[PDB]
């Protein structure tokens, strides 16, 4: 009961933090290059707690001269899962992606390309640190669905980086784009003649990648042929070192669906199944925010799927979902902390969890509220730490 009202809380706060923490795969014109740039942030989880964040900086430009879209800015949405095949003795990852245009509130001769399933191939030679390897992978792509499977094996034997970090190296022409998007998708019109993609991948408190792509059609099959270079990294860091997890955490227990849906029901006010930048707004002042009409609607652009202008029911489960895969940095969980330790003195105190919860719309006897406290409560001195506040928000 009382580590149901935790979790409630954790995740609306948590919710909150991601749709300001810009989360998704940003995409804009480069009308210098005749083609796009994009930037996105990815959260590695790391195996024995914590997060390894990789800023990404891309670029893509036509390998043919024939005319190519250029878009206004939104973002891809991407959902990965990661498996092992059991039969498989060399070093491999299984891949099943789904990738989404979105971030337009309510087409080109090579899309015509992608109408059916289309075969991939991607080979990759890396070099990090000195230590290198190849990477061949296979499998098929399906845009009308924003489907991809592949299977990778690393042809060279050990991997000497994890393959969560190889992930966006290893075709967004096999992005879904929304009816009212297929003028913004530049991957596909630049087909089948295709693009070079580079990147820059910054690790943070470690080394960083460099790639560069040719993506393009090779008679029927879609071909990326990558070269990356890492450099400055830490043979004992997360990478060198391979301390990030590798298998998505997946699974959702009805009982984690049911407490996302307290959570939805803690904005949903009206009880209507979406969410407005009214009732958005509402839930923000309510714990010390003050947020404009703008940046309302910019939040909600992050996670409205289908473009109306409101978070509906599926989209909010989607969202979470994407988001309680992934572990929060140490300044976004202190920035939590400080939405419940309202002096800054580093303690949660009964009034301060009181204050929140009541703001939140909740009548709660001071019982519940000291029995909150109890159970994040690691040393009995009637107040919440940062350090009992890291545990009970993971
Ligand atoms: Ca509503
Ligand atoms: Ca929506
Ligand atoms: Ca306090
Ligand atoms: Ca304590």
């Amino acid at each position: 009961s009382s580590r149901r009202k935790w979790n409630k809380t954790g995740h609306a706060v948590r919710a909150i933090g991601r749709l300001s923490s810009l989360e998704n795969v940003y995409i804009m014109a480069d009308k210098q290059k005749n083609g796009i740039k994009a930037n996105f942030k990815i959260r590695h989880n790391i195996e024995d707690g914590g997060v390894q964040l990789a800023y990404h900086y891309q670029q893509n430009t036509p390998i043919g001269d024939g005319p190519v879209l250029l878009p206004d800015n939104h973002y891809l949405s991407v959902q990965s899962k990661l498996s092992k095949d059991p039969n498989e003795k060399r070093d491999h990852m299984v891949l099943l992606e789904f990738v989404t245009a979105a971030g337009i509130t309510l087409v080109s001769k090579g899309e015509e390309l992608f109408t059916g399933v289309v075969p991939i191939l991607v080979e990759l030679d890396g070099d990090v640190n000195g230590h290198k390897f190849s990477v061949s992978g296979e499998g098929e792509g399906d845009a009308t669905y924003g489907k991809l499977t592949l299977k990778f094996i690393c042809t060279t034997g050990k991997l000497p980086v994890p393959w969560p970090t190889l992930v966006t190296t290893l075709v967004q022409c096999f992005s879904r784009y929304p009816d009212h998007m297929k003028q913004h998708d530049f991957f596909k019109s630049a087909m089948p003649e295709g693009y070079i993609q580079e990147r820059t991948i910054f690790f943070k408190d470690d080394g960083n990648y460099k790639t560069r792509a040719e993506v393009k059609f090779e008679g029927d099959t879609l071909v990326n042929r990558i070269e990356l270079k890492g450099i400055d990294f830490k043979e004992d860091g997360n990478i060198l070192g391979h301390k990030l997890e590798y298998n998505t955490r997946d699974q959702l227990t009805e009982e984690q669906i049911a407490e996302f849906k307290e959570a939805f029901s803690l904005f949903d006010k009206d009880g209507d199944g979406t969410i407005t930048t009214k009732e958005l707004g509402t839930v923000m002042r309510s714990l010390g925010q003050n947020p404009t009409e703008a940046e309302l609607q910019d939040m909600i652009n992050e996670v409205d799927a289908d473009g109306n202008g409101t978070i509906d029911f599926p989209e909010f489960l989607t969202m979470m979902a994407r988001w309680m895969k992934d572990t929060d940095s140490e300044e976004e969980i202190r920035e939590a902390f400080r939405v419940f330790d309202k002096d800054g003195n580093g303690y949660i105190s009964a009034a301060e969890l009181r204050h929140v919860m009541t703001n939140l719309g909740e009548k709660l006897t001071d019982e519940e509220v000291d029995e909150m406290i109890r159970e994040a409560d690691i040393d009995g001195d009637g107040q919440v730490n940062y350090e009992e506040f890291v545990q009970m928000m993971t």
